[PDB]
């Protein structure tokens, strides 16, 4: 069901996470983890200690699809387990690491979520967007809600975070 999918997602923040490749997407959802430049960085930061829980919805970039998403679980942080990320650049200029809880693994076309537009990016497509473009509370949940369920995901212990 979508019960604690939606007791998950109230009152969020929301966050359009855009890659590159595929690779790194993939890296994310073996891992958990998600690392990406100061100035998003900075901004999921301050996110992170001021919202019941920060969603990242990820695209890779030219697919036509999101490919998922993910609850933060912490702040970014230095001095991990290095992590082999596919960049166009290398390494240093990625701030710190930030661990995620995926809520969703699966993929959503674009094509189901043009009925969708984000306020805090005048409106346009909530595919339409930046790097770490903020997409508003209301069509943040919407779009969650469009993916596909994804029955390998027990929200029980992501609840237990909040
Ligand atoms: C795993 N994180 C990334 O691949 C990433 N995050 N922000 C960026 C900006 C330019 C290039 C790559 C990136």
């Amino acid at each position: 069901g979508t019960s604690k999918l939606k007791y998950v997602l109230q009152d969020a923040r929301f966050f359009l996470i855009k890659s590159n490749n595929h690779e790194n997407v993939s890296l994310a959802k073996a891992k958990g983890v998600w690392s990406t430049l100061p100035v998003n960085e900075k901004k999921l930061n301050l996110a992170f200690r001021s919202a019941r829980s920060v969603i990242l919805i990820f695209s890779v970039r030219e697919s036509g699809k999101f490919q998922g998403f993910a609850r933060l679980s912490s702040e970014s942080h230095h001095g991990g387990s290095p992590i082999h990320w596919v960049l166009p650049m290398s390494a240093k200029m990625l701030g710190g690491v930030f661990k995620i809880d995926w809520i969703c693994r699966r993929e959503l076309p674009f094509t189901k979520s043009a009925h969708l537009t984000n306020p805090w990016n005048e409106h346009k497509p909530v595919k339409i967007g930046r790097d770490g473009q903020e997409i508003e509370l209301e069509c943040g949940t919407q779009l969650c809600l469009l993916f596909p369920p994804d029955e390998s995901i027990d929200l029980y212990q992501v609840i237990h975070k909040m």
